[PDB]
């Protein structure tokens, strides 16, 4: 383990996660950054192939365990349904710098999407804070004349509607350790802090893009009404799937794949 990883786990146990995330963001300021016009680039990962004209481009999350592997299950369920590629968030692996703004990351990822897709249509998807990153990427793409056909936001908690995420921060942190299939090293933990700060200060812009909100079917803890659910401030359609914030996209990834297929044309709209 490492001091940072042990500290994170103790932040969960002791109810001081917000404090610890603010520390990790502070520390991140001492790492190398990129600003979008210094020559940094990245590539997309090919995850599955499928029929049709529309690729599902999935953006990695911002958790310290996040990465293109978070979509292995979803991509397996979409194999033979639609092509699937994944966008990494830069700075979670060795040798990669961190973005100095949302605009920086969105620019390098949009470069990669355009280089890989050409004029082949696509939708952008992400989960949790990765859904904020996905929408920012979709926005960038639209502002460059390659809009996506739509955006899939999986269990998104936007700025100003994060009350359940805040109530559950300890539970979330303990669950991340129970589901640590990629080790939380110090590169990942400082990248967590950096992206948590970026996404917390950002605000989405209205785009008019078709949007599918995919919600967990149950809360990670007891709630008095339905105000614990993910939400989105702009026009969207909504579906729910089995599972909670974590299991919905892993154990129940097939349910997600089914709604994506219907939304891409496999229902009756
Ligand atoms: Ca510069
Ligand atoms: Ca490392
Ligand atoms: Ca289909």
């Amino acid at each position: 383990s490492s001091a940072l990883r042990d500290g994170y786990r103790q932040a969960g146990v002791s109810g001081r996660v917000r404090s610890y995330l603010d520390l990790l963001a502070g520390l991140s300021d001492f790492r190398e950054h990129f600003d979008g016009s210094d020559g940094f680039s990245l590539d997309l990962v090919d995850m599955a192939d499928g029929p049709g004209e529309v690729t599902v481009i999935c953006c990695a999350g911002t958790a310290a365990i996040s990465g293109p592997h978070e979509f292995t299950r979803l991509a397996g369920a979409l194999r033979g349904i639609a092509p699937v590629r994944a966008v990494p968030q830069p700075g979670y692996e060795e040798g990669e710098p961190l973005p100095s703004s949302m605009a920086a990351v969105a620019a390098v990822q949009a470069d990669a999407v355009i280089r890989t897709q050409g004029d082949k249509p696509f939708v952008v998807a992400g989960h949790s804070a990765g859904a904020l990153m996905a929408y920012a990427l979709a926005t960038e793409l639209l502002d460059r004349g390659h809009p996506p056909r739509g955006v899939v936001l999986i269990d998104v908690y936007p700025p100003g509607h994060q009350d359940a995420m805040n109530a559950w921060l300890e539970e979330l942190t303990a669950t991340l350790f129970d589901r640590e299939t990629v080790r939380m090293d110090d590169t990942r933990l400082t990248a967590l802090g950096a992206y948590d700060r970026l996404t917390g200060q950002w605000r989405p812009r209205e785009t008019g893009l078709p949007t599918l909100l995919v919600s967990a079917g149950e809360p990670m803890g007891p709630w008095p009404d339905d105000s614990w659910k993910p939400t989105w401030p702009f026009e969207h359609d909504t579906v729910a799937v089995p599972g909670d914030h974590f299991t919905m996209v892993q154990e129940h990834a097939d349910a997600i794949a089914r709604h994506i297929d219907a939304w891409l044309g496999g229902g009756n709209s």
